[PDB]
């Protein structure tokens, strides 16, 4: 049928030559022993740009080597764009979370032919997940792929937080020195109370990494950990997030977006948080209300909010939170460092494979399947 | 006694009135058993900034109830300096590395009542410590004041440079969202190799800060760390730089400044360095060659450099290491951020009851004395 695929915009030096790197390391298992995807074959050398339109996850080759249809485009916004075009008639739509071709209940009535909507990375928040279930469809992601490059991305914004990197970075760009004004606001991490939303394989990945920071950790979820996780790690489970919001001055947000989490941080929420906490979102933006996170920060009850997760994505270059006092921002950028784009690739191969081999689909990259919530969907999602 | 403290500018817009928290861990004791600073009291709040002048780091009613006089500026260069005014009868002087008062062998023949060269933080290498030991001084630094910080403050550092942050977050503030521009430089660490031309406070906490990246893990150091620590954070140990270099796709630097580490990082030695690698110097400026690092940095060879330390400091405006390619430097600062001033202004404070008192000065604060490389210095400086 009509495969059809919404990647993001080239670099505008055009794909990239060549790269600042002649490999990446090649990375097998995962944490938790869940195995990192399996394609029989990929048309690509990993650690290559494959999210962009040229990139075209390397899946030209495989597609219309079953002279399968396979449309490539960045537009995908409003219902005279490309997508919207290609739409009614596709079977697979693919895309990313990074540049989202989001599937509402309209979006999802017009795509008449639609079988997989397939999210090339993780979270399929974009995707009305009820809908979804209404007209059968199938809807799968590449679980594990990129959870520990965003932790790593999480880390390394809370240090930028609570250190205040950016601003004295700031300086020194523009000629100064200004040690004084950099350090006002730079606290060590050491010794601070830090808490993870849900401890999933984000959450989980942040924890390890912050453990040797010598700082105390506590963490919300649904259901404990073990009791040799908990202890290994040393943590203080917490079966209200309000609980934990009290006592953590930094909370890192990796939790998936469902209708529990929509605006759990909320203005509501944000009054129980220590004067001058900060918040890592990494997770999903609508975890957090945006106008309530600007204000705090203004206001000043949280020194700061950094995360790579928007809404809209893009974001609409008026988007708060760009501006916003002491923002350690990124676009959304974590899932899709080289290092996992090599993953999520994979496994989306993997997962046509399967699909078009007829064999089954891993549970772990199975949110929807056959009008109810299966496999990584069942435990994460509602 | 006369007591010569060099600070540095408080903030633009003035030193602050009030601080976005209300209070700061309390670390007492270090990684390796060694206790925090021990002072008897102080004269400010854990976690307001001392190491500005008007922070005096809480010393100014210390000294003249015991009767001693207190100067303080951030104005030490030239001979206009305040500093050089004060500096012949100057029976004790402080500085910060951030503002450091350089002491070369002008400046220590022209001081001539000088006993205590004293390093607010760690680092005391903006002193000649032969001048030092000729002219009978002692010195001293607070060893393991801020060396946390740094290990922290060199983490960011290397995530940052090694998956393209900044420039991303340039892009955030510009109202952009050019993935791909962001990407196309991004890696993950987990699974590379990190090495640390050190493997002192700063380098060991590194190493265990690191570790649960699940990255390999390397190190020079002309002693080894022992067989326990070498298991558990699975170690390489190597025995030439030039071998570890070779093999890292990341080396912090976190080595002292002295003979055997001046311009250790020549032309020479970044030619050795795996394309794309990165460096992050959280230690001392000149133990790169500054013109060779950029080189590296605008042929591509190095895909990024990071670090606070420079040479000299404060830096010239048109130091290049201000704008070349991809940089994530700061200021010096990761060892004066309040959480760690708020240690090296007790160090500060209980040496200065040990020198009156007439007590031993703590050995693992003292750099040189009885005319001599000795303690911490014994162990890490050297002088030609
Ligand atoms: N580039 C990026 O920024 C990026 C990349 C990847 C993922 N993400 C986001 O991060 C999310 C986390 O993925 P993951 O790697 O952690 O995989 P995961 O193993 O599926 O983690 C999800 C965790 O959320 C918990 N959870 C579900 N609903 C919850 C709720 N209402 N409150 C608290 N915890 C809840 C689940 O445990 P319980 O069922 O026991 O609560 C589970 O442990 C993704 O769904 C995605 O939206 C962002
Ligand atoms: N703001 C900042 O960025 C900041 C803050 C504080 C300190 N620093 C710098 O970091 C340095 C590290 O000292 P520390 O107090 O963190 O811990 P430390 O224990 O004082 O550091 C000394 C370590 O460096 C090693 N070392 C000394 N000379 C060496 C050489 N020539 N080659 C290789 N290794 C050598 C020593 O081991 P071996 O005996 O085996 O050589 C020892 O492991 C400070 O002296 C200072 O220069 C920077």
């Amino acid at each position: 049928a009509k495969i059809l695929c919404v990647l993001y915009p080239d670099p505008v030096n055009g794909y990239p030559k060549t790269y600042a790197r002649d490999e990446i390391p090649n990375i097998t298992v995962y944490d938790n022993g869940q195995t990192a995807p399996t394609p029989k074959a990929i048309d690509f050398k990993p650690g290559e740009l494959l999210g962009s339109v040229s990139g075209e996850l390397g899946l030209r080759k495989y597609l219309e080597g079953l002279g399968h249809e396979f449309i490539v485009t960045s537009d995908k916004e409003g219902p005279d764009s490309e997508f919207e075009k290609h739409l009614p008639d596709a079977e697979i739509i693919i895309s990313q979370p990074f540049w989202p071709a989001y599937l509402g209940p309209e979006r999802l009535a017009k795509a008449k032919k639609l079988k997989l909507a397939l999210t090339a990375g993780i979270g399929s928040d974009h995707v009305d997940l009820e809908s979804a279930i209404k007209h059968g469809v199938t809807v799968a992601e590449v679980t594990g792929s990129n959870s520990i490059s965003v932790s790593e991305h999480a880390v390394m914004m809370i240090l930028s937080l609570v250190r205040n990197y950016i601003p004295a970075h700031e300086w020194a760009e523009k000629g100064g020195w200004n040690i004084a004004d950099c350090v006002e606001r730079s606290y060590d991490v050491e010794g601070m109370h830090v808490g993870t939303v849900a401890a999933g394989r984000i959450g989980l990945a942040i924890l390890k990494r912050m453990k040797p920071f010598d700082v105390h950790l506590h963490y919300y979820a649904r259901h404990r950990l073990s009791k040799e996780e908990e202890e290994e790690l040393g943590l203080t489970f917490h079966e209200n997030v309000e609980d934990m919001v009290k006592v953590c001055d930094v909370v890192t947000i990796n939790a998936p977006l469902h209708p529990e989490t929509h605006h759990m941080f909320d203005e509501a929420m944000i009054k129980k948080m220590k004067r001058g906490a900060y918040i890592v979102n990494t997770a999903r933006a609508e975890i957090c209300d945006r106008d309530a996170i600007v204000r705090a920060v203004e206001s000043g009850h949280l020194a700061g909010y950094a995360g790579d997760v928007w809404n809209p994505q893009p974001a609409p270059a008026d988007h708060p939170w760009r501006t916003m006092p002491w923002n350690g921002m990124t676009p959304h950028m974590s899932g899709t460092s080289l290092s996992g784009q090599a993953r999520y690739t994979a496994g989306t191969r993997e997962i046509l494979e399967c699909w078009f081999e007829g064999r089954p689909i891993r549970e772990d990259y199975v949110i929807v399947d056959g009008g109810k919530l299966a496999g990584t969907g069942a435990l994460s999602y509602t």
